[PDB]
């Protein structure tokens, strides 16, 4: 129909699916492809982008690394500020620090205390919500800063991970591109 | 004068400097102050997508995680495919391994042997230019796949470190929007 059905189902097919990894019984959804796929890519910032044209955000968050290749030029086409989240000790200026749990451990993020502040209104982009463990920590991250934050926009979402019914029961407003069912 | 000297100048002002970062002596050009200058960095991409314009690339190619932030908006904005470079374990399909030198050990770099392909004509881009290693590395990932790779793009130059030399026997054609002293 529209322009962005079209670009939908463009998008969704321009995504590979890798089986049996990285365990045997996962399809993995590989958004390497998109981005080597310059309509696709282009696409995806385009639908996210006006998806927000309208939501008076600020600033906009990734966390590194696949959060950048999605979020950064969202920041760029909304013509708002990018605010890198990172793996620890990699950013130069004061942070705050926020832990989350990965399958066999936990780890931090930081982001730069001076980069928000009251007033400010924040998307989060990332490439795929799976478990929501980052986007979590990055949602107190902001908060601590005076940030206010109630939309979080993905590429991908795998709704039987939980991150969506989690964040979701967080006050925040999760939209995804493209759904895929599995683990 | 020309939009492209007004646009240097504003661009190599948005850089903060740290002192003492990461040690005594060191003066740190941190790039995250341009990212959340929305004036900044748009005219950073324009700046480097223009310049190649007519190089006829097909592929650019970044390196995690700072990387990410320059080359994939340069790709949209060259209408080409956006080929990641990463630390090892990350990238799910085949892939082949460059190792290079750090201070206090080494690291490796990998990329999809599928994303690039003989006759594939290469953009490298990445942040600052300081030593000039994962470049290297990253060149010889791309050339190793049959890619041609003659152009390196960069934010910033810290030509005391001794890049672009380096790069220059290598073959590529380094271009950075602003220098600084220092090491
Ligand atoms: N099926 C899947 N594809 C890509 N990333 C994932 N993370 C968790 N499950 C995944
Ligand atoms: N002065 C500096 N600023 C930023 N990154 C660097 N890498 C090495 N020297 C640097
Ligand atoms: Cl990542
Ligand atoms: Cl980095
Ligand atoms: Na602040
Ligand atoms: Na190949």
């Amino acid at each position: 129909a529209s322009k962005t059905a079209q670009q939908l189902k463009y998008i969704k097919d321009s995504i590979k699916t890798i089986p049996d990894y990285p365990k045997a019984g996962i399809l993995f959804r590989d958004v390497t492809s998109l981005l080597e796929n310059p309509k696709a890519y282009s696409a995806s910032i385009e639908l996210l982008s006006e998806h927000y044209s309208e939501s008076g955000v600020t600033k906009v968050v990734g966390t590194e690394a696949r959060g950048f290749l999605f979020g950064a030029p969202v920041a760029l086409a909304l013509g708002v500020g990018f605010v890198p989240v990172r793996k620890p000790g990699k950013l130069p200026r004061e942070t705050i620090s926020e832990s989350y749990e990965l399958e066999y451990g936990t780890d931090t993020l930081e982001i730069h205390t001076d980069s928000i502040q009251p007033g400010d209104k924040v998307l989060v982009v990332d490439d795929l919500l799976a478990t929501g463990g980052t986007i979590e920590a990055t949602v107190k991250l902001i908060r601590r800063l005076g940030g206010e934050v109630v939309h979080a926009a993905f590429i991908i979402n795998l709704p039987e991970l939980g991150g969506e019914a989690r964040l979701t029961q967080q006050g925040i407003h999760c939209y995804s591109l493209v759904s895929f069912d599995g683990h």
